[PDB]
C-alpha cells in the first residue's frame, strides 16, 4: 500500500495486450490470490521495491468487467497498434472513457504504441503518439512486445509515474 501499484491494460483487441502482459511475468507471498487474468510481480525501480498487479482482461466482447477495470486501477496502460489507425482512434476513446469514470482523479497513464518491429506497417507516427499523448497530458512510449523492445522501460515508467503523484 505504497509499495503496491494496481496496473491495466486497456486497448483494442490484437494490439498487443497479453504479449506484453506475458512478457511482464515469468517466475512471492503478496496477499492476493491471482484471479482470471492477473498477474504480481515485484520490480526494482529507483532503487525501491514496487509490487505490481496487472490485470490483463480488457476484451471487446461478462459486459461489466470493462466498468471494473475502469474502476479499480492505479494506473492505466492504453496500448494500441502502431499498424492500426483504428486501435489508435480507439486509444483516444479509451482515454476520455477513463477521465470521465475517474473524474477527480489524477490517473498516472502512458499511452503505448506497440508493434514497433513492423516497420513497413506504420500507419501511425511517432509523433502522433506524442501529439495524443500531450493532448492527454499523459506519457508516450513505442514497444515491441514480440521483441521485447521497451518492455521493461514501459512498467519502470508506469511505477515511476504513479509515485510521482502521492
Ligand atoms: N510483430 C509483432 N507482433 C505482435 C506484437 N505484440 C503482439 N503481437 C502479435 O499480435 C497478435 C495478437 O496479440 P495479443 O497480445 O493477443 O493482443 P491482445 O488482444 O491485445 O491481447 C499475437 O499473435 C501476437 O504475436 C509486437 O510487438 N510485434
Ligand atoms: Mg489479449
Amino acid at each position: 500500500g505504497n509499495t503496491y501499484y494496481r496496473v491495466v491494460l486497456i486497448g483494442e483487441q490484437g494490439v498487443g495486450k497479453s504479449t506484453l502482459a506475458n512478457i511482464f511475468a515469468g517466475v512471492d507471498s503478496d496477499c492476493e490470490v491471482l484471479g482470471e487474468d492477473t498477474y504480481e510481480r515485484t520490480l526494482m525501480v529507483d532503487g525501491e521495491s514496487a509490487t505490481i498487479i496487472l490485470l490483463d482482461m480488457w476484451e471487446n466482447k461478462n459486459e461489466w468487467l470493462h466498468d471494473h477495470c475502469m474502476q479499480v486501477g492505479d494506473a492505466y496502460l492504453i496500448v494500441y497498434s502502431i499498424t492500426d489507425r483504428a486501435s489508435f482512434e480507439k486509444a483516444s476513446e479509451l482515454r476520455i472513457q477513463l477521465r470521465r469514470a475517474r473524474q477527480t482523479e489524477d490517473i498516472p497513464i502512458i499511452l503505448v504504441g506497440n508493434k514497433s518491429d513492423l516497420v513497413r506497417c506504420r500507419e501511425v507516427s511517432v509523433s502522433e503518439g506524442r501529439a495524443c499523448a500531450v493532448v492527454f497530458d499523459c506519457k508516450f512510449i513505442e514497444t515491441s512486445a514480440a521483441v521485447q523492445h521497451n518492455v521493461k522501460e514501459l512498467f519502470e515508467g508506469i511505477v515511476r509515474q504513479v509515485r510521482l503523484r502521492r
